[PDB]
């Protein structure tokens, strides 16, 4: 059974999805009789709903109640149009200008983290929601079970010293630190990459180079009749994105000031649904 | 003043050191009218207390009370030897019989923390000290710290999934992983360094390569005369612990096997040590 204070606040319903270690489940509110989404994590879930109680961005889940019982119990609005996976799957794929719109708003997702120095670790298809069934929708970001919050490293205090009796394979290490957020602007490249062609740019479908080598030394999988009908401004991005140095790799600021993104209309329609979304309280002036 | 929960155990005496955030003074227990050491550190602290509460080893310090009020007071056994530090100080060497028997003992130490998944990572003379102001004496590591648990990683988190959009980092990481230890095997190689020359093998004076350069190419500085007295075998453990590649590097283990700590007679003094230390209970049979 669901836990009683659960139960005292919301009613519970059918079942929207479920994922491995959860399912998210389908609940009304009872003082407001509206929808929620109730998402299940069967026994760190804690802190993840720190970290996301602090965050403030509509490309952003928000969480509106939780509940630490038999099971975790996380309560957020509805995102109806469901997972961008199943977008995605079976070679379906997106037109061009929702991939853009779609993608926009993961690097505005992604910037707002990385500015407030959190990681995502974990940014795939199955964790971007769709706020509605039209094409031209916000989306939101998910699961941050794998996040991180950047602060003030080992290496950092220990450079404060003098390294008289400290191990060269911590001073290589300074050569490259700081640069963890990066794994976030490469899996956005694996997405975007799906989005505009409908197949994963690593993949051990019709290969003998395995799944580690084909990552490793960045040779995507690159089928010119998929891409065809693709711009080429989309496709510079993608290889921006998925440059094997870390240091060399496009940031989310370096993908937000792209060509491909530099699309007034596109803008507009996400300006557009933003203020559809939103119902403030009245200004003066 | 101090806090009234020490005052009403301990009666508060001279000043035996003083670190920089803190300093050490004597003590007498009430109860007993025995001598301890209190050591002071001004404001994870208490994570590091926790960690030394499990810890249960001849050659690591014992935390006997603990007390978080304006400042950390951390209650210990007296070390009237005071730190290694002293002993190798302004060119000050040991003799090479006393090198060993307190390098046996601070390989122990590192094994045991080693084997209970703890790195030191501040291992220094500083760090080190002794039981008496005889030469030959049991020694003590202390201050963790800088010290961490080895756990379950990210990194074993993330080989369970499918790389699909996993950044390239993450898996050329995968070669060196698990090798954090290693730094404390270093450390020691440098203090042994130390205590058997009497200067460091790193170190600004009279040199035109950067402290960096020297310490990630590994090119100590090697005076002959300094080291004509001392034992090829010596030098030979000190070689292999001053290796630049830490998977190659001596574990504590593989220093313990090495010919110059196959030393029947150190071991004896050092067992002979422990039960003059020790005082049991009685025991059948
Ligand atoms: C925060 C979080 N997971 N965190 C963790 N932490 C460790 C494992 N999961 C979520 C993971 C998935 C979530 N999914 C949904 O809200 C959701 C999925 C879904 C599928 C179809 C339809 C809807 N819907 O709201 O209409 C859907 N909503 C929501 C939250
Ligand atoms: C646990 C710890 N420090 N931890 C932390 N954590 C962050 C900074 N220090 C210690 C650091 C140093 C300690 N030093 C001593 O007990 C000590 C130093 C010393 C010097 C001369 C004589 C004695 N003595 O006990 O007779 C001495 N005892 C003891 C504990």
């Amino acid at each position: 059974v669901y836990p009683k204070a659960l139960r005292d606040e919301y009613i519970m319903s059918k079942t929207l999805g479920s994922g491995a270690c959860g399912e998210v489940k389908l609940a009304f509110e009872r003082k407001t009789c509206k929808k929620v989404a109730i998402k299940i994590i069967s026994k760190n879930v804690e802190t993840e709903i720190e970290i996301l109680k602090k965050l403030n961005h509509p490309c952003i889940i928000k969480i509106k109640n939780f509940f630490d019982a038999e099971d975790y119990y996380i309560v957020l609005e509805l995102m109806e149009g469901g997972e961008l996976f199943d977008k995605v799957v079976g070679n379906k794929r997106l037109k061009e200008a929702t991939c853009k719109l779609y993608f926009y708003q993961m690097l505005l997702a992604v910037q707002y983290l990385h500015e407030n120095g959190i990681i995502h670790r974990d940014l795939k298809p199955e964790n971007v929601l769709l706020s509605s069934q039209e094409e031209d929708c916000l989306i939101k970001i998910t699961d941050f079970g794998h996040s991180k919050i950047l602060g003030e490293t080992s290496l950092m205090r220990t450079l404060c010293g003098t390294p008289t009796y400290l191990a060269p394979e911590v001073l290589v290490s300074v050569g490259t630190a700081g640069y963890n957020r990066a794994v976030d602007c490469w899996s956005l490249g694996v997405i975007l990459f799906i989005c505009l062609s409908g197949y994963p740019p690593f993949s051990e479908h019709r290969t003998q180079v395995s799944l580690k080598d084909q990552i490793t030394s960045g040779k995507y999988n690159f089928i010119p009749e998929v891409w065809a009908e693709v711009s080429e401004k989309a496709l510079d991005l993608v290889k921006k994105l998925l440059v094997v140095d870390p240091k060399a790799r496009f940031t989310t600021e370096e993908a937000l000031r792209h060509p491909w993104l530099q699309d007034e209309d596109m803008k507009r329609k996400f300006q557009d649904l933003l203020s559809e979304e939103n119902e403030s309280t009245a200004l003066p002036q």
